[PDB]
């Protein structure tokens, strides 16, 4: 029905949210430290200087291991 | 039909997967650390000196921010 058709959206929408902001491919499994956002894959994380959504200096990242993985 | 509830069976499980595995009531924003695993909201992350998950020592718990949130 159309109701299957808003669910499917719903689903589509969250599954696309847990994807690497970068390479919109991998899943988010990366914390850049201290600021926290956690938006990138192990790979594209890795040679940032800054954090690519408020430019904090990345101290170091944090891997996350997150029950929808 | 059918398929309507089993998307809205998808959508539940997927959405209590994003929910504290402890209280069961607050979105997950926190990650144990050194350990990685992130389960917890910041009230229950903050009682636990030990990881839920794994038995880990809690040096400290990273905020996150997730696209999710
Ligand atoms: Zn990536
Ligand atoms: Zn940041
Ligand atoms: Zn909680
Ligand atoms: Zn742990």
């Amino acid at each position: 029905s159309q109701q299957t058709r808003v669910l499917q959206e719903k689903l589509r929408k969250l599954k696309e949210a847990m994807l690497c902001m970068v390479c919109c491919e991998e899943e988010i499994n990366s914390t850049f430290c201290p600021c926290g956002h956690t938006v990138c894959c192990e790979s594209c994380a890795a040679q940032l200087q800054s954090c690519p959504v408020c430019r904090s200096r990345v101290e170091h990242v944090q891997h996350v291991y997150l029950p929808t993985h």
